[PDB]
């Protein structure tokens, strides 16, 4: 009863996670949390973004309007989603840059379309083929019509339409390309055709072109797609001697979030943010590795498959050398705080957490969690990133975009979690050494560092007595004079 | 009289700035400094770069030579500056892959154009039209040359101009599209006209066709504009059988800084670096908010508007444990140093800064200063960040491009200030750290720590012996004897 | 004799190394390495990668079977290497999206070649001229077929290829611009011919244009070179009746790492997983200031030509404020450890390294090295990055993209090792200081720190006494009063 021993200590757990940091590529901690999302349920959550299922149409036949599309006639969405197993049942086409159309029509995220009065004097209305049936009966897609010869006569077709609303106007049209010489003077009259379709400012002159194709549904010609788009006070004009295939009418534009994506993944009744070709994935963490295509608020895409992010200290069963260093040793029996003292007196032993120490190092490491863990990536249409054909050039720099900026975020992914894990042992390694000084200061001539995070304390020093020095309040002045006879003999 | 006081510590102020951290999201520091520019005078400073105000001439509109923009002949820019305001005035054009040549004429920086000896064997030359009016008269553009029927012919044009310099020649050449049969056959007489301009590595033939397109100043017909460039010891070919709007001559190249940017600001007598559409802003920060369009010597464009770098340490009106932890308190008093000593002995009170500790402080402090704010961003002629017209594609890159890199730089800049804030604070704090414990070792025996950043001297210890601890010529053996009696009673 | 002094010290070295750090643009360590790959012997090793020496054969004039290049038939690569006095020996000719077709079989890496069984009725094949020579002989790309009249009839040819293989065939095609009418019609009969390359999803026709372009080895006129992909299951079909140069058969497309780079370097025997147009360099370094344009396993491009990386503690011939700290000066006759003891005593003077702080640094810094130098960059077919032409948009774009990557790169480059060698110096100084402390901990009451890294021991301490403190088994009980007797006169 003639001295006491107080010692310091932080708490450990008996299965600790993995981390990497700066100088070490494997160290155990007594937590972590995992920064990438790597799972997807493999399904689309229609909410909260407006889900256009294309099933068996591509957004550009449900445009042209081709006729098992019927169903999707002014149809919205915030994502259209178009299926691998989509196909074309009409006359065979082609549209000069396809992707171009297809991405503005996709990022205007509406086919609303209004007819419009055209007056198309002197030439046959309506025209239709076998390669496109509804049902038995030859037909054609409805939002264009084709035009043909009345009688003997194919007459230079001359038509304006002007734009007298407040929002800009899409008009998408084409050309036949006959397969024949013969074919073209029968349907046409005019041996070369041309049409030409213009605003005041800007114009798209075609001539068709003439050969033998081979058969699609019967069919050897085809028609190339063009489209126009008209701003209010301008005006549509459009000049053919044959060959015209002639829209019906306007789709509205509009701006917004919609875009388009390629995807199988069906479509389900729950709600997420972030949709990927996968399907939907949760946005709780900054990165994933699901997929590079992504849509709405999404984590970033990386290449690793985990990160781990240390959300508590160093587990043992730094800078300062506290923890793992003069303190051999981590307390599992310590649930109650993260840090704090041992004793043994006259009284017992016992066991007490200190809050301060504790509550600093968890309120240091909720603020790296909330700066890290902050959603801040939401990203609607932006390009395409995944390709059915060979191009080239523009391909090339498309995908060297998107590998670029993958590797960048792929390294700032890394960089964070290593600066981030050490600096997470360093600072609870800190708060240790904090307490196990401040300790001793309060002590002054009275006790004595063993030497491995304990002092031993050279006076009586019973419950209450300890317990003034967990709370800071331990008069030295008071024990002085014993606790100096007892180090030094000096009475 | 027997014993002294000597304390350390740290400067404050009364009102710090609240900066953000790793750790911490707001956390007071003494001082800090902006790193975003966030605002321009709202013009475009006329040095160091050579402005050229565009006025109401586009630059597609001075290269071609449209009556309005005579004064344009012959310019020269660092940076030409289009207006919103600017009008076409002539011949109604269109300019397929207008970008391109917009790009590439403003990246080179002048119009000086050379007139070249052509020789147009059997056409009449000159020809002028009312859409493009010089005051009374018709006119035409002043760098191309409207070729027509001569009597009732016109002749198959077969026309050569060696390149025999050792520079690129920017020819820029036209093909008319008539609105009609009769204006066709009036001109040109052929029925369907044809351009063909060739060098020994290229070649480019166009085939006009004839139709209607709006009225543009009593005009329906258009002309499409084109360009050919020719290398050192290539040559020239034109080959045209009607519908030829010939080049003069050609238009000189250079490579160099020269750019093009839309802006609506004015003009002004000032010198900066850098421009933006919004109008100049200084570059001593490096970020700025103002526009991702800029040019010259420029911060770089981040998303945030502002992030405060702290240039100083902790406000109190760490890892180390001493500022803001053992030290209680900063001194609000302490005004020539930010470190330093307080103390109580026979002769009275005192304070003194520490010059050593201070500097080293400051030092590390202007390093990173210097570090940081070092303009190392330079950049003219870029790609263009805003649209006009949808056009799909190439678009989308462009705009994904850049949304990407703002990202990125924007993610960068985040960091950067909160990891030198972090480090900022705690080497402050590792300062006083040091000097405190320097200050201990000198004592030896003679002090006690007193717990709060103050050492008790067992010794009777006038002005010139706390001078001696200051300036670390502290003698303890002199003094020993005397603290270690009042100490333990030795004596 | 009733005393020893024991003092702890660090290395040094006489010529260190000046790196930056955070705080620091110049300041001394003990060892650094180098991350920036700055030289290269000059050479393209001809190993692990197939390289394929272009010689004076451009690509595209392998590919068409242009006669210099005969060689090149059938040839495999993983890099072909495109020498700058590569040229042409053939009929002039033009590719229309040149780079396009250029990067496709680049990327491709294989020139296999598979003759299909065409059948071209009523024409005469094999067409030659005077500038494709085979030695004295007339003679034509080796590929192509040069269709003409047979007799005086050239007929409609009209004829087809399935593709009823499972992969990609490319077929490379060309349509004859004569220079006269004369030429049209004693070639091909019709005055003006056509050519129609289709599939089931894809058209294209091609009209010859007549006239003369500048003369190239005796030639006026051109051939204009296209290009078709037909996909297992569908159908290719050519129908012309007149100036078709047809393809013989298909080039196999193939996907892999294969790729194309401009180069005047020589090719020799060695091995080199990185390959730049300067010629090949060693991948040991993250970064090189080398080439932007590389192919393989390579470091990244940065803008620097120098970053030193610290691999040892500051050089003395920190947070802790030990090392060129109380730690006046590193000891340069410590050549078996980073840190250690020195001491005096009765018996003499004596020094011996501490292996295990040493082997803390050391393994801290190897880690960081670990995780800097690790070569986790591989890339091979990329974008262009050099132009020899000026064509406005997709330059400036392509260049852009580039530019903002290489900025991006410098700038993390540049960041890492600041805040490395910032951290360097740091843990190095922890490690002394935390040597110091363990070394005060074991001495408890029977030294003092006499403020410059030594410790006065205040007992009779031998040889063996001095290796117990090293060792971490020294007694303090066995020696207290004696030195509590020096120290106070207290026993
Ligand atoms: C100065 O610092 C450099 C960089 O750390 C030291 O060079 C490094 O030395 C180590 C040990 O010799 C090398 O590690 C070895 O690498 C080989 C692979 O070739 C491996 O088989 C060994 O088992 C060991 O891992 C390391 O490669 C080497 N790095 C470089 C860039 O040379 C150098 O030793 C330091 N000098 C002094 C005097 O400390
Ligand atoms: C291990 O670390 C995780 C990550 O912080 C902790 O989970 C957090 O717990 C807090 C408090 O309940 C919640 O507010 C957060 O939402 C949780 N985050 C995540 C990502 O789940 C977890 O509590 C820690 N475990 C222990 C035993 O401390
Ligand atoms: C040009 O060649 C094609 C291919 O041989 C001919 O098209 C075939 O015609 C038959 C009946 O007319 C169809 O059953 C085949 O399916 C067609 N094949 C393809 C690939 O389309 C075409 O008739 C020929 N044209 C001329 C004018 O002879
Ligand atoms: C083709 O149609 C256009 C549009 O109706 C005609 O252009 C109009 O012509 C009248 C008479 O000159 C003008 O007053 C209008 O301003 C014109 N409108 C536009 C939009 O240009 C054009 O004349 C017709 N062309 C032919 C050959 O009949
Ligand atoms: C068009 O003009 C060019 C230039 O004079 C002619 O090409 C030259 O023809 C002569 C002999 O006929 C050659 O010796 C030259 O080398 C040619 N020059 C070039 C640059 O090719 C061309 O023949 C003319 N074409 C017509 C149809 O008259
Ligand atoms: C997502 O799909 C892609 C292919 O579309 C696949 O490579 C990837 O492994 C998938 N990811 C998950 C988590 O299923
Ligand atoms: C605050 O920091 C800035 C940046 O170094 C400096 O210019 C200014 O003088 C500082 N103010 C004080 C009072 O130190
Ligand atoms: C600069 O101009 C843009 C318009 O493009 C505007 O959005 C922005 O608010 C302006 N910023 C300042 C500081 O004037
Ligand atoms: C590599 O080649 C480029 C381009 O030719 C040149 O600018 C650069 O200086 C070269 N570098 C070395 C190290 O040879």
């Amino acid at each position: 009863n003639n001295t006491a021993t107080l010692c310091l200590g932080h708490h450990a757990v008996p299965n600790g996670t993995i981390v990497k940091t700066i100088t070490d590529d494997q160290i155990e901690v007594t937590n972590a949390t995992e920064l990438v999302q790597s799972s997807s349920t493999g399904k689309i959550c229609n909410n909260p973004h407006r889900i256009l299922d294309g099933r068996d149409c591509k957004l550009m036949d449900a445009l042209l309007g081709d006729p098992h599309c019927d169903v999707f006639q002014d149809e919205t969405w915030d994502l259209y989603v178009e299926r691998s197993s989509a196909s074309s049942n009409c006359y065979p086409y082609d549209v000069p840059d396809y992707a171009s159309l297809r991405s503005l029509v996709a990022s205007s995220g509406t086919l609303e379309f209004i007819t419009e009065g055209f007056t198309w004097t002197g030439v046959t209305q309506n025209g239709e083929s076998g390669a496109c049936k509804r049902g038995p009966a030859n037909g054609f897609f409805s939002r264009l019509n084709w035009l043909t010869k009345s009688g003997s006569v194919y007459p230079l077709l001359n038509v304006t339409m002007p734009n007298n609303d407040n929002f800009d106007k899409l008009y998408v049209w084409g050309v036949h390309h006959p397969s024949t010489n013969q074919e073209q003077t029968n349907l046409y009259v005019q041996a070369s055709g041309r049409v030409t379709v213009s605003t005041r400012r800007s114009q798209q002159t075609i001539i068709p072109n003439i050969g033998s194709r081979p058969l699609v549904r019967g069919q050897s010609g085809r028609i190339s797609i063009y489209w126009t788009i008209v701003k209010p006070g301008d005006i549509l004009m459009i000049n053919s001697n044959g060959n015209l295939v002639a829209p019906r009418g306007y789709f509205k534009m509009r701006t917004g979030k919609s875009s388009i994506m390629r995807s199988n993944a069906p479509i389900d009744t729950c709600i997420s943010e972030c949709i990927t070709p996968n399907g939907s994935i949760p946005n709780d963490k900054p990165f994933q590795n699901v997929n590079k295509i992504t849509y709405g608020a999404c984590p970033k895409y990386v290449k690793q498959s985990t990160l781990k992010l240390a959300t508590g200290m160093r587990n043992v069963p730094g800078l300062f050398g506290a923890i793992a260093g003069f303190i051999e040793n981590g307390w599992e029996g310590m649930i109650d705080g993260w840090y704090g003292f041992r004793h043994k007196n006259s009284e017992g032993t016992g066991q007490a957490a200190d809050l301060k120490s504790t509550q600093a190092a968890i309120d240091q490491i909720n603020g790296k969690l909330n700066r890290v863990i902050e959603k801040t990536n939401e990203k609607f249409h932006q390009i395409e990133k995944e390709f059915l054909e060979v191009e080239g050039r523009i391909q090339d720099l498309e995908k060297y975009v998107e590998d670029t900026k993958i590797d960048l975020w792929s390294y700032n992914a890394e960089l964070l979690v290593a600066l981030e894990n050490q600096h997470t042992i360093d600072l609870t390694d800190s708060e240790m050494n904090k307490l196990f000084e401040k300790t001793r200061r309060q002590l002054r001539e009275n006790a004595e560092d063993m030497g491995n995070g304990c002092f031993k304390i050279y006076h009586k020093c019973d419950n209450a007595c300890i317990e003034s020095i967990r709370n800071g309040t331990y008069d030295h002045d008071i024990y002085r004079d014993e606790a100096l006879n007892n180090r030094f003999q000096i009475k």
